[PDB]
């Protein structure tokens, strides 16, 4: 008891990411490896907390001697929706202003069969998306059917459950390097940065899963590490 | 025990004479010396293992690749100077520089960065012995408008400090991953005006330990 870890943050829908993490407990690799994992991330271009020089004066580059803390700057920011699996990126695209069904059915489209073809998964491969209501709408139920799309069971309030938030990470990390300066090159570096990050950093997300779903579990559910 | 330089320099004799002969300058020399060279920066360096193609969506690096001394991407020429108060100007040669080119950048950017560093009225022009440094034209030039230039050995870069200050200048370039000349064009004046006072000012305080070591090999190829 002592020598067990107990979880020191809540999660809501402990129930359901038990149901979900008791019952994939002992999955094999290869089905994890053949999940497509989705999701969606907005990066900034001038975050929040990062001290960039915003005006050169005298030849100098410079950052201000006095800031009063922010949430938001500006500059600006792009929204992505994108997918992966263990053996690499899947496509990555850009949305414009506040998604709904529609728009989200002709991602799937376009996007989802050739992510999944490119990336070579197997024939019982699986989508996995999240509790967005949007994603059981009529439109996005129907294409999903009449495309044969097997989706993954999934809890709410999971994203350390979804390793494609490590992926952004590691996207906008990338892309952060480059220094953007203007929101056209901040579109242009991430495509180019997600063409170029490792299916090995891919394959390195997934085989860590299983320890997960261990984690939920001995936490009852609640917040897990990740 | 002492060090032994283990690289000769064919120029060992002129080499151990400036570094003699300026052994014993004040820092305030070194601070009032307006370094200058050139640089070439590729956009896509030979021996740089960058992605080339995309297929699949998949940035590709080639499976197979043979050594090559450039590579087809184009580059930058820049003329630049510096001091330890500062970056100087940078400016991009257009194409293949001559010494009327070379009088031309001159003009326009040597006396202006000797003004906004605020150098001394005994400030000295550096520039290494390319013969079109020397020619009728230039040297004429130059004692017409009363420019100083420091006594220079041939063959050593090693004791000009600004080869440090195109090293991080490129590294900061290259970070940011230009895919055409537009960018690495404008990429460098950006980071060149990130490269800072206190950048330059540890350069040359650092300098002196560069003439210890070329008295100490006797002229000798430095580590610097």
């Amino acid at each position: 008891h002592s020598a067990r870890k107990k979880p020191l943050l809540q999660n809501r829908h402990k129930k359901a990411r038990l149901r979900f993490a008791t019952a994939h407990g002992d999955k094999d690799r290869t089905f994890w490896r053949n999940v497509l994992w989705s999701d969606e991330t907005k990066i900034e271009l001038f975050g929040h907390n990062d001290h960039r020089y915003v005006w050169r004066k005298k030849g100098e580059a410079c950052k201000p001697k006095n800031t009063i803390p922010t949430v938001k700057h500006g500059g600006g920011s792009i929204m992505l929706w994108g997918c992966f699996a263990a053996g690499g990126t899947g496509a990555l695209h850009k949305i414009d202003g506040i998604m709904d069904a529609v728009q989200y059915v002709d991602i799937l489209k376009q996007h989802l069969k050739t992510s999944v073809r490119k990336l070579k998964l197997g024939r019982k491969w699986v989508f996995q998306h999240d509790n967005d209501p949007k994603h059981t709408s009529k439109v996005v139920a129907k294409w999903l059917k009449d495309n044969k799309v097997k989706v993954l069971e999934w809890p709410s309030q999971s994203p350390d459950l979804n390793p494609i938030e490590n992926l952004w990470a590691e996207l906008k990390k990338r892309v952060r390097a480059r220094r953007p300066t203007n929101l056209t090159q901040l579109h242009q570096l991430c495509q180019e940065e997600w063409a170029k990050i490792h299916p090995n950093y891919c394959g390195k997300l997934v085989e860590g899963y299983p320890k997960r779903l261990t984690q939920v579990k001995q936490f009852k559910g609640n917040a897990t590490k990740y």
